[PDB]
């Protein structure tokens, strides 16, 4: 019988770690990509997420947990991961406090307060395996006193999110809480932010506030001084991101986990991704392109039709041209994530990645 | 080695008869529904469709052709079935003429005549394994004149599309050749145009000019008189049609072949066929309804998800929902032609119509 929470590393290069998470409902591999669960019919990814400021909307999480949870919901009885809501609701939605963010519902104009308690409830509405701190995701740029400021909220609220996680039995027996830390691009922050999370104590650390606009050179500057301030016998959770190169060097700089809209988003706007880098279908360039999305991939959409007929059904107005790059892209970035940890347990990482971008960059 | 063509009458009851047509790329079980091949991924229905009116205009036949051919193109090494094209073109895009009818595509303004020989040609060049002959769908209402004078010229372009289909060696022995019948809704010119239809002599039958505005009523009047003047030992096939019940009753009346958009246009828009009838799965009562799309339905869909998930990703906007419901509607209408098939086979058709009828209708 597996453990509630158990991380283990099996394989280190550089700064770059390969290992596998035990939980009640399943092993994940990492470095590990988490696809949303909602845009294809996943197989056994490890784990997928469940979109709770979507589920709090419709249906809501009362309804999600009266249906018997996300797990029988989807169909998927392996390790589900939730973010804490609040990132969405300032993205999407506001009024903010120190007990939490109220706003209005587009839906249908119904009120929703939204604090560490809350977030916490209706993760375990939901079921989920992974349940996230609720966190202020710093907007970008940020003076440092806005981003400090913001920040130490952020750490008051992981402490009652640790809290709420732990008052309910069901909850703190079967799942498991990452706290998020906060701090934007500055060290100091991030420094602080780490040891306010390590002295409360979670069962993973995931760095929050990138993926905002701050472009990937200057993400992966905070990523070079932030993943070591993180509890290194524990995953490492980078959120937002990202296309296939931010992955590749985040993973360089000691990230285990990854979560981005970019395959189900692309898919559905007629972007696959290949090792020679995105490529747009519609363009008419595929209109009689006999190969398959990708020369290597080994996705069921590949391995029956070419460039030309998805081409052709995307342009046709066709859903199942969507629903097939759709497929490929999820296929693809678990291949990626494959490649990356049977290189890393093999000690050939750097050169993968050296490899890798000189390919998809040509 | 199967023949390029024959068909076989297993079983009768009444006018309904159950069989097979053999052609080289496969067995085709009788009676059958033939679904659009861009709609979701087909796996071996016994025969799809290729819409010859889109791939005309988008990339065009000769582009097709030079992609290997409509089989090649879609991944389907079993049998296909092309209309004639003529239908959409009165109906999407004209000046007609004793050649044909000239038009313009409004996709890019190109110029696109379609006459018996160019028609014929274009499924060549797609690769169709059944043909149909280039004919007019009389409008309707009609008067007798109009509906006759209509009707004699499609029975002129019938010859025509017999002499041009006969003139290419790999079609004539290879492919198959249908003659449709019109008339509109009068008795005696139904029969003239089955003469003259016999006389030219084709590998089947369709009865066209059907389900254009008629309502079921007045299509089951004529199809009463209509396909006893068909050829009886010949496969017939009623264009267009069409809805669960239509189909029962058409079977009912001698007919063996069947094409609708309904399957795949409803699973686009919310609607779900089940033996109770269509539900709109968007409706807020089916937000909570933990059942299958329908109770015994063997497809996948319905073997790993209820109505309240289904509900929940059309909601949500997710690609995902539509699919699933495509998928499920394609397999009921299958599931509906095996009944169908074995109930013909086994004595017992009429009790299934009826027993159909009362549920579907209840
Ligand atoms: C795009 N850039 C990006 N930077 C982010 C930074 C943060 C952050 O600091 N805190 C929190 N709590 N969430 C963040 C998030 C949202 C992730 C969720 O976004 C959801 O997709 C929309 C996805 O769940 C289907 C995922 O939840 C697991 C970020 N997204
Ligand atoms: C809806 N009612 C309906 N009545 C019809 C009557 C006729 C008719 O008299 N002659 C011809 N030639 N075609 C007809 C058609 C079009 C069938 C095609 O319609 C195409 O779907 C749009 C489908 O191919 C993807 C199919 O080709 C096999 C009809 N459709
Ligand atoms: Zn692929
Ligand atoms: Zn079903």
């Amino acid at each position: 019988d597996r453990p509630r929470f158990s991380f283990s590393i099996a394989a280190r290069e550089g700064k770059a770690r390969t290992g596998t998470i035990e939980m009640k409902r399943g092993v994940i591999r990492t470095p590990a990509f988490m696809p949303v669960g909602t845009a294809a019919t996943v197989k056994a990814a490890d784990i997928i997420l469940g979109n709770t400021y979507h589920l709090m909307l419709r249906p809501g999480a009362e309804r999600i947990a009266k249906l018997g949870g996300l797990h029988s919901f989807m169909g998927w009885d392996r390790p589900i991961l939730t973010d804490s809501g609040g990132y969405q609701v300032m993205s999407l939605s506001t009024k903010q406090s120190e007990e939490g963010v109220t706003f209005k519902s587009h839906l249908d104009g119904s009120r929703h307060m939204l604090s560490p308690e809350r977030s916490i409830e209706i993760q375990h509405l939901l079921g989920s395996d992974i349940v996230m701190a609720f966190d202020e995701c710093t907007p970008y740029p940020a003076t440092p006193s806005r981003a400090a400021s913001s920040m130490e909220r952020s750490m008051r609220w992981a402490k009652r999110s640790r809290d709420a996680f732990d008052s309910r039995k069901e909850q703190a027996e079967n799942a498991a809480l990452f706290g998020i830390q906060q701090g934007s691009v500055f060290e100091n922050l991030r420094q602080q932010s780490a040891d306010a999370l390590a002295e409360i104590g979670f069962d993973g650390y995931a760095v929050g506030g990138l993926a905002v606009g701050e472009g990937q050179d200057e993400m992966f500057r905070v990523l070079d001084f932030s993943v070591p301030m993180l509890p290194d016998d524990k995953p490492h959770y980078l959120m937002g991101v990202g296309k296939p190169d931010d992955i590749v060097g985040a993973v360089e700089r000691g990230i285990d986990m990854f979560d981005c809209v970019l395959p189900t988003r692309s898919g559905r706007n007629g972007q696959a991704f290949t090792w020679d880098g995105p490529i747009n279908i519609r363009n008419a360039r595929f209109s009689e392109d006999l190969k398959p999305l990708d020369s290597e991939c080994h996705c069921a959409v590949c391995q029956k039709w070419s460039r030309a007929y998805i081409h052709h059904l995307i342009r046709a107005g066709e859903i199942l041209g969507a629903m097939l790059m759709t497929e490929h892209n999820i296929a693809f970035y678990q291949q990626l994530m494959q490649k990356i940890r049977d290189s890393i347990s093999e000690g050939r990482f750097s050169q993968f990645a050296q490899d890798f971008r000189a390919r998809y960059f040509a």
